[PDB]
DNA sequence: GGATGTATATATCTGACACGTGCCTGGAGACTAGGAAGTAATCCCCTTGGCGGTTAAAACGCGGGGGACAGCGCGTACGTGCGTTTAAGCGGTTGCTAGAGCTGTCTACGACCAATTGAGCGGCCTCGGCACCGGGATTCTCCAGGGCGGC
């Protein structure tokens, strides 16, 4: 009961590299990275909601936080990823 | 004798004080639930002062040469100044649209709560692969017999 991100990072690793392992320190670094990106995007979306006098955080605020924080092709590819995930989640 | 410098008085300009009003946001009073303080138990990590042994890192000394720094020359590129151009800055036209603010209505979306159950965490059993032990096949070193030579 430690509430980590290790199993999902492991499944993503088996998606991109099915025959590659990962050490415990590298897994801790990946968990810290996911937590850092989560709190950056959530803080930017919270600030965006407060700037526009909105009481809710929607996918638009998350999208704007992604386009604000992520640079270059990372931003547009993450927008395409999140957009098609939201489209798949809505239709079904 | 005429006009100029200077002092006191009066009207006007301007920042500041108080009065008035709305309104809406903070304060007063009451109630309630849960966040956090406190308590006890268990277990593992950290503290302080020691010992022993390995060993690789740290320290010290010394020679030498590479590099930092100073000086000098030179030539070029930037500062300085002036005359000319040009465009910024201001004021102005003329319509339309974007956007803030306010009011109003409504609806879909998210909070909330109860029941459920299935994905996450731990252990247990098994397989894939690596490794330990016993047995069979192949090649290397050696001891002895036969033949020849000498007195």
């Amino acid at each position: 009961r430690k509430e980590s991100y290790a199993i999902y990072v492991y499944k993503v690793l088996k998606q991109v590299h099915p025959d590659t392992g990962i050490s415990c320190k590298a897994m801790s670094i990946m968990n810290s990275f996911v937590n850092d990106v989560f709190e950056r995007i959530a803080g930017e979306a919270s600030r965006l909601a407060h700037y526009n006098k909105r009481s809710t955080i929607t996918s638009r605020e998350i999208q704007t936080a992604v386009r604000l924080l992520l640079p270059g092709e990372l931003a547009k590819h993450a927008v395409s990823e999140g957009t098609k995930a939201v489209t798949k989640y809505t239709s079904a």
